[PDB]
């Protein structure tokens, strides 16, 4: 009886999911993902449940779950 939401991905194509630690911040995320694939860290937007995330957030005060991230445009 407690609320859970669920979000419903029609198909995830392109995702990419990476092994972080919990010492990682959102930064060496976004350095990570260009390492992996040329998208310039510059222009990498991350966010999680609607809100943009900050670079020098740490990846495990985000939390064991496991974490969704939306990069986005502009």
């Amino acid at each position: 009886n407690r609320w859970v939401p669920v979000t419903v991905l029609p198909g995830c194509v392109g995702c990419r999911t990476v092994a972080a630690l919990a010492s990682w911040t959102v930064r060496d995320v976004k350095e990570r993902i260009f390492a992996e694939t040329g998208f310039p860290v510059s222009e990498q937007r991350l966010w999680r449940g609607g809100r943009e995330l900050s670079d020098w957030i740490k990846i495990g005060d985000l939390t064991n779950c496991h974490l969704f991230v939306n990069l986005q445009s502009k």
